[PDB]
């Protein structure tokens, strides 16, 4: 069975997307995107009172198989969503206005390899042609300076770009989605642990966004919101200087496609537990980056 406060495995996530969609028809449609490389359904759920041309915020979890926290905080926001519309007026107002379009598992193929054989698999798991290395780390292989830093173009390590940027069916599958919905999607929000930071772009570069002062304002507004609950320490900054310089990743393509509000979150920890993060720390983890995400929300809202 499913749960909010455990790591659920895929066909429970999957019977999940089904569930909480028949559930709550009026707040939540289930689409599929595409497939994995394995052959499972790439679900996107559309979070919001239906109406005629919503703008949307696009939120994707599970890039990387092993940050488990990731794919449980997207569960989470639906919840979180369906229950409180009508009762909490941020919410309400929110799904009223826009329509979040959630993804709560990307890398499926991945994710499900770290339940059933590897608890510390990163990439994708696609085959490639010459060797017998599985896999392309799907946040190396998006049409953002692809492969020209912090990225391997060798398939057996962990950080491999891929054979060409979206060569990955997951990565296609969500880019081509995007590329479809640029009219709408105004903001582009990624869930991955760990380090507790807010990072937006650039990462492939050590250039500036544009609006890199706005974009600081609103991490550091979004971090500061975050830490009221139960007091927990994000840093925020451009990806590249934050973190490390690295090429291909989602964030800055999306950014580039003129989406101005591009996020990439590390969720819990420091490194105590790392990608192993106690099922004990799902409920705070998730109810904090709430905050955080409502926050943005809220700002993404009175800019439109
Ligand atoms: C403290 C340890 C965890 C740090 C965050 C994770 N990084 C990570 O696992 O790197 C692993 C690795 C790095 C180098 C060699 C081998 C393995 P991540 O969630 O995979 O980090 C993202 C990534 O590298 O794709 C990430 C973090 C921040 C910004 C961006 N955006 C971007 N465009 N690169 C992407
Ligand atoms: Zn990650």
């Amino acid at each position: 069975g499913h749960s909010y406060e455990k790591y659920n495995n895929w066909e429970t996530i999957e019977a999940w997307t089904k569930q909480v969609t028949s559930e709550n028809p009026d707040l939540i449609s289930r689409t599929a995107i595409g497939t994995t490389f394995l052959g499972n359904n790439i679900y996107l759920l559309k979070v919001g009172k239906p109406g005629p041309n919503k703008p949307a915020i696009f939120m994707d979890c599970g890039f990387h198989a092993r940050e488990w926290i990731s794919h449980a905080f997207c569960q989470w926001f639906v919840r979180e969503a369906v229950l409180t519309y009508g009762y909490e007026s941020h919410m309400t107002e929110f799904l009223n206005k826009l329509d979040f379009y959630v993804l709560p598992v990307l890398n499926i193929d991945g994710y499900i390899y770290t339940w059933t054989k590897n608890r510390m698999w990163r990439k994708t798991r696609s085959t490639n042609a010459g060797t017998t290395c599985i896999g392309t780390d799907p946040n190396r292989n998006f049409d953002a300076g692809w492969c020209t830093t912090g990225a391997s173009t060798d398939p057996c390590d962990e950080t491999y770009c891929g054979s060409a940027a979206e060569s990955e069916k997951e990565t296609k599958a969500l880019a081509d989605f995007i590329r479809n919905n640029l009219s709408s999607i105004k903001a582009y929000l990624t869930i991955h642990s760990y380090s507790q930071m807010i990072l937006y772009p650039y990462s492939y570069d050590y250039k500036l966004p544009e609006n890199n002062a706005e974009l600081n304002n609103l991490a550091k507004a979004a971090v500061k919101e975050l830490a009221t609950l139960y007091g927990t320490k994000y840093t925020y900054g451009p990806g590249a200087t934050t973190i490390y310089p690295a090429a291909g990743g989602s964030d800055d393509w999306a950014y580039d496609q003129g989406i101005k509000y591009s996020f990439t979150f590390e969720l819990r920890d420091k490194g105590r537990y790392g990608f192993i993060l106690p099922e004990s720390q799902i409920q705070a983890t998730c109810e904090e980056t709430m905050l955080a995400i409502k926050y943005v929300t809220n700002y993404v809202l009175g800019h439109l």
